[PDB]
């Protein structure tokens, strides 16, 4: 019926329900650190997620997101390529059935194991649903994931897994910290681009992160242990629900550091 990651619903069918997924500014997009340009203009990032306050994780089908209170400026990003201020509405991850792949921004053509979003929207329009209809409406934080040692602050969303295991589930998930998931730098590269699933949207500005976090073998496994499928329906595994790369085109990728 509709888009997924199939052989029949997946990246290359979304064209037809999407037309704009072959437009001028898709994402992701490869990072060629040979070819981006140092830009000493851009300032450090600011990330002020200390009055976060998380609401609720639900399984929408495609993966995972972890909600946020938007209704004022709690956990906001500004600084770096951005003017004004963009407020956290929420987070989600794409990964892979292996190790090998599941970001969908890549280095050098180099893929991680998975890759983490944090979506904001720019607090002059008013509400997400304004921010979507504007060329600056959202900043997205990339972070790639590695597999090595266990991230602790990543542990209380991979307990909470079991409860939203199908699609349509959801669970009351408080108090969450989303500090716990940053690097220790916030070098960057960023370029304008799209959001990477329909209705693949031109209004981001990307802001990937240089740094990956490292998790454990044991915490990506349990991501993949959520379903695509309905529950009662036969089980489809969510796994590799990240879009390959997309034509750069007419587009400079800018980087915070030389
Ligand atoms: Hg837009
Ligand atoms: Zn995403």
């Amino acid at each position: 019926h509709h888009w997924g990651y199939g052989k029949h619903n997946g990246p290359e069918h979304w064209h037809k329900d999407f037309p704009i997924a072959k437009g001028e500014r898709q994402s992701p997009v490869d990072i060629d650190t040979h070819t981006a340009k140092y830009d000493p203009s851009l300032k450090p990032l600011s990330v002020s997620y200390d009055q976060a306050t998380s609401l609720r994780i639900l399984n929408n089908g495609h993966t995972f997101n972890v909600e946020f209170d938007d209704s004022q400026d709690k956990a906001v990003l500004k600084g770096g390529p951005l003017d004004g201020t963009y407020r956290l509405i929420q987070f989600h991850f794409h990964w892979g059935s292996l190790d090998g792949q599941g970001s969908e921004h890549t280095v050098d053509k180099k893929k991680y194991a998975a890759e983490l979003h944090l979506v904001h929207w720019n607090t002059k329009y008013g509400d997400f649903g304004k921010a979507v209809q504007q060329p600056d409406g959202l900043a997205v934080l990339g972070i790639f994931l590695k597999v090595g040692s266990a991230k602790p602050g990543l542990q209380k969303v991979v307990d909470v897994l079991d409860s939203i295991k199908t699609k349509g589930k959801s669970a009351d998930f408080t108090n969450f910290d989303p500090r716990g998931l940053l690097p220790e730098s916030l070098d960057y590269w960023t370029y304008p681009g799209s959001l990477t699933t329909p209705p693949l949207l031109e209004c981001v500005t990307w802001i990937v992160l240089k740094e990956p976090i490292s998790v454990s073998s044991e915490q990506v496994l349990k991501f993949r242990k959520l379903n695509f499928n309905g529950e009662g329906e036969p089980e489809e595994l969510m796994v590799d629900n990240w879009r390959p790369a997309q034509p750069l085109k007419n587009r400079q990728i800018k980087a915070s550091f030389k």
